């Protein structure tokens, strides 16, 4: 798993940060240009508090399936002149399935904080916060509040986004390349 | 920092677990035989909570150097029959310098996270509680309470326990090899 936290202690470096919304703290992943992510409920407002600065949320898209179904991911477009790194190269165009991932959090509760939560097998369809969702990778390890938004990776890739758990597991949503125009 | 991680996981798999007194949660690292370490802090008592078990005290040596001062680690023989990996070959004759260090901590508020803390200098004399102490070790990360007992590791070596912080930077005591008879 060396590798791995190698990976991920550079690309939390270079795209992620930390998003206070009007529903809480959260870890932040900047995809390319302007656009970031975060869980759904995160219900970013009109403003956002990234690394305790304010900035305007140009567009937010909350993500749905062809059949309409919840993915539990907001895509949002910032109001500031500094470009991400463009990490769509790391994406994978559908589900990974890892034996070994790293999940990276970065808040006031857990900063830069980095756990081997091991085996990450494709899950799809679960019952989360009582919304029906798919596209959920699952791993074995009893994540808590304060952990949404934790990217999950494996070397050389960026597979998800934590979005849920209960008590038990955890659930990311899976980060498709194709979700990024 | 890849191996380190790899290092730190591997011990902490092997070596560590959860424990609480009367004064908390702390990570505790098993040394050798039936001989363990915590933050003299956590105040160990006569019976501690180990991976929520019960467990004796055969007895407890809280330590300081030869003027008397404060090092802030308390050694405690375990009432149990298995005996601990022996890492004491992992412990240095003196306080280690490191470039890139990972501080390990297992509690319920954290369980199984790793953080880059980066460069560990030696600190040696800090006011710490108010108590005057000695073989401190300094890296530059927010450290807060529920990190106390954190294991603090680099490819190959255990440099020490995580003890204090005043909020910006965080204070583990040296766990030199001479400590263990
Ligand atoms: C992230 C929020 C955060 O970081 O806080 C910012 C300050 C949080 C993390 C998970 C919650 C507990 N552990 C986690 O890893 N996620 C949520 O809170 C998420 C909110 C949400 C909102 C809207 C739509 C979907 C999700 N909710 C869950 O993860 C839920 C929480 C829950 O209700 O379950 C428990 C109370 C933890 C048991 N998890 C969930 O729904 O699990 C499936 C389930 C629940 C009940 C019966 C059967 C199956
Ligand atoms: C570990 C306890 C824990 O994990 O809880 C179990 C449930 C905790 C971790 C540090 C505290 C805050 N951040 C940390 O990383 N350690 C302590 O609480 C430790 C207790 C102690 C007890 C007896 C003797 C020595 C130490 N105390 C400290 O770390 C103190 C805390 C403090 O008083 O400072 C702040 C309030 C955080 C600012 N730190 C300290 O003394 O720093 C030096 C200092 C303080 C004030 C002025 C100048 C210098």
């Amino acid at each position: 798993m060396g590798p791995a936290f190698e990976f991920a202690v550079a690309m939390m470096k270079r795209n992620s940060s930390t998003v206070k919304t009007e529903y809480g703290e959260f870890t932040m992943l900047g995809i390319y240009d302007r656009w970031a992510v975060l869980p759904r409920h995160a219900k970013p407002g009109p403003t956002i508090l990234m690394n305790d600065q304010e900035v305007g949320v140009l567009d937010a898209k909350e993500l749905v399936d062809k059949d309409g179904t919840n993915l539990e991911l907001t895509l949002l477009k910032l109001n500031r002149n500094e470009k991400f790194r463009d990490i769509r190269g790391f994406l994978a165009k559908e589900e990974v399935e890892v034996n070994e991932a790293v999940l990276a959090i970065n808040t006031s509760k857990f900063p830069n904080m980095y756990i081997p939560v091991g085996q990450v097998t494709e899950y799809g369809f679960l019952n989360l916060g009582g919304t029906p969702t798919k596209r959920m990778l699952m791993y074995n390890f009893p994540t808590r509040a304060g952990q949404c938004g934790g990217v999950l990776m494996s070397t050389g890739k960026v597979l998800g986004i934590h979005v849920g758990g209960n008590g038990h597991q955890g659930f990311s949503a899976a980060l498709l390349k194709h979700y990024f125009n």
